[PDB]
């Protein structure tokens, strides 16, 4: 590549593999979605939702960085999310606080090795659209795991419906 | 299902191979953008690129129908591309124009189906929203691919730059 | 704390400190306003209580950070300022460029303190928010502490009454 | 000083001190807002950060009052809040009806000097901007109080939910 | 300097080097320039003035910055391009590439030293406002030289005089 | 050349020296903008920045004659500035006045010889874009250093910052 410079091929990798996380998470976030369409929870359909939006923008601005810096992007198949009955809105807040940690974990992890390599333009490209991105996210899901709680979820149907009204709607 | 009415666990099985179907595709076009923007075809890149939004669109509008008809969406993994390098941009409309083929094939019989479960709303579901689309789909691809051959595609570099630019500009 | 990750409990301390840092230049900027105030420099009045106010916010970014990544805001006295009476514009510039250098110490502390425990997130927060804006600050005071020295203060008095004018007004 | 006039030291020391409560009661009410961005209630953060802000012009006002009687400023350290863990919206109401209790106390003690001391126009500044608003304070937090105790508040974390977005958005 | 703080000599002499290196790079553009539009290719000349200027552009900021930081600003010769006669407009997209890889080195030269002398800001402004505006003038001159290539350049007049209506047009 | 019509060598050769010259004056009015944006003049700074980028379009409209007339431009080094500090508002008012009659004696010397050689169109070019430019800024310079001695510049630095304000401002 005329255009690669500074760009270590383990980087390279772990991009591709931060790539396949990112449309992973996608895939859960849109399950999650059309399972509160189904139980008819339509404002954690429609977060949910938005969510699966923002990680394939995730995904796509990570397939641009690997075209950027001279890589190439290895595509491997997207796995479908662990459940397809996620249980009460409870649940799905509490399974999506776990996926956002997992998916900060990784990119923590891709941090420390461009910071390993030495490759500044990774580091901050990880800073500037991921990590504080990461945690925003992982505080709204922690604030609606708490508020559900307190309200009295997942036993009271009564709490996640008004939660779904005055806090997703 | 309180809901579920003359919807048979055939239609159900198969609408929900054909959400993985139509994820595939979106998956497929996604890839043949990253390709032509590493490879400095814009236009194509930006062409495909609305060809896999427009493909999330299909899928998710076969998750909306399998919850109005009272239907349960069961996911699988979404399958790689069979290639992460499409060669030119001939060879990326050829292979879309295959796959859509290829989706139009699975659309038939999955019409076959319904039309043998005596489904109208189903039959008609498919004619409204997916059949002219592919129909639609199949012709602008085999226009592209004929275009292309004939300006000298694929050993012609400066065909494929001038239909980026004319075409899909 | 369920949104806790990667927060060493070091860095939790000294987001702390930095938060009664904050509030105490607020809390010099705020004195040296209502000097002016009194001594009828209403442009000095103004500049101070502006980076007064500055202060304040800067003070609450880092509470919401605290918050964001699972810690807990531990709040302290606020101290009153080294004076009450800040003799001259002159002065309370160089006061108030010391001051800043000093927060800047303490930021660079921080950062090295996040850089020692690899938390990326919280270097960015840092370099984002503040490490620039110190900076931007430091020459300003300084700026300001260059024209009065060479207009003659703080001797003159016509020299503090014209840079109150033609610089803060 | 030469604008001073039928201005008692005691009235000048007492402003002093009416200062620092204010001051005070801004930093308790900051404590308050942040507590509430911690555990997820906005909308408690969001009303008291506005009683914050409002205790900040409170203060303000009694600076420039100083200044304006030919008095001098003499600040002192802010104490820190009772507590930084505010347990629940009911309580933070509480002790806020509390502290604005003790507040209106103190300026009618303020109030009684500068009868004392004959002094009407310092007697005009507390009534005008300070006794009505004192008034309206406790009266709004007690029916804040009163709402979230018939509500259930606070063994019903419903309650305090309900109010939030009621209430207080 | 009064306002200077962690800022090491060897990173004001760096700084003073890269000044001079921006300046070049925009005497290169701007002989690119002029070379294209004595040649008559009209939107060749404008894109490597545009690029000239914001070079320029890039030179003066890091003269800010050694202002800011409290350096001195010591200049040194501008030398003249290595060319005056850039051939065609594909080897001049080509030497434009080899500039930009030589000045991203410089600048992760300068990156290395600013971490090695623990200078989170200079870091930071060299993240911010350079190293991803290299790598985005890096792949643009790639793309541009992979495109005019493929087009049949440089021997094929017809295809520079297309280049420079269809893409730089 | 084909377009190159009584154009003479020595003339092509001057117009390549007179470039240089109007690069070096670009040159040198920017370290003058750059040091008082160090010393806080800030309308000095932007009188020099401003002064700055004039010259360098002097110097792109001799580039652009260049080539009109058929002849080619043959770049130079720009050679630094004889000072990188300029002591003073009024020292680097007198330097640009002696640089600006250099300048213009370059360009009496340069139409000398277009007459000498019968150039009327070079005459008139010189005479058009330069020759008055040159007489108004060195009126102008003059007229600044003028004012600033008998505000009683350099000594008084009063002086200097009430000229930044009332004729720079
Ligand atoms: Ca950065
Ligand atoms: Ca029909
Ligand atoms: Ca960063
Ligand atoms: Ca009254
Ligand atoms: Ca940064
Ligand atoms: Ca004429
Ligand atoms: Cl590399
Ligand atoms: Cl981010
Ligand atoms: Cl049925
Ligand atoms: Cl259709
Ligand atoms: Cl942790
Ligand atoms: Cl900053
Ligand atoms: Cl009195
Ligand atoms: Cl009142
Ligand atoms: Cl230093
Ligand atoms: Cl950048
Ligand atoms: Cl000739
Ligand atoms: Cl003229
Ligand atoms: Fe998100
Ligand atoms: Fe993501
Ligand atoms: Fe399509
Ligand atoms: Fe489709
Ligand atoms: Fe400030
Ligand atoms: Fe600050
Ligand atoms: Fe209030
Ligand atoms: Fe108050
Ligand atoms: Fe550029
Ligand atoms: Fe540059
Ligand atoms: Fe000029
Ligand atoms: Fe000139
Ligand atoms: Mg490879
Ligand atoms: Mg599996
Ligand atoms: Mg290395
Ligand atoms: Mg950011
Ligand atoms: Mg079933
Ligand atoms: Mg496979
Ligand atoms: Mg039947
Ligand atoms: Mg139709
Ligand atoms: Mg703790
Ligand atoms: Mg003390
Ligand atoms: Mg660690
Ligand atoms: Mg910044
Ligand atoms: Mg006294
Ligand atoms: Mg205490
Ligand atoms: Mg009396
Ligand atoms: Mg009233
Ligand atoms: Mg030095
Ligand atoms: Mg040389
Ligand atoms: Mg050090
Ligand atoms: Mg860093
Ligand atoms: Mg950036
Ligand atoms: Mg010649
Ligand atoms: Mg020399
Ligand atoms: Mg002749
Ligand atoms: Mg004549
Ligand atoms: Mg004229």
């Amino acid at each position: 590549s005329q255009v690669r410079q500074n760009y270590h091929q383990d980087s390279e990798a772990a991009i591709n593999r931060q790539i396949n996380l990112e449309l992973y998470a996608s895939y859960v976030y849109l399950s999650m979605s059309y399972y509160f369409d189904r139980v008819a929870l339509k404002n954690f359909a429609k977060y949910f939702l938005h969510q699966s939006h923002e990680e394939r923008e995730h995904a796509e601005k990570l397939m641009k960085l690997q075209n950027q810096r001279g890589g190439r992007i290895f595509l491997q198949d997207i796995q479908k999310p662990d459940c397809d009955d996620w249980e009460s809105g409870l649940n799905a807040m509490e399974c999506a606080l776990h996926l956002e940690k997992n998916v900060n974990q990784s990119l923590l992890e891709l941090h420390k090795l461009a910071t390993d390599k030495n490759d500044p333009h990774l580091c901050d490209f990880i800073e500037t659209h991921y990590l504080n991105e990461q945690v925003k996210a992982i505080k709204e899901l922690g604030d609606h795991v708490t508020n559900l709680r307190k309200m009295g979820a997942p036993e009271s149907g009564l709490a996640e419906y008004l939660f779904d009204k005055h806090t997703l709607g």
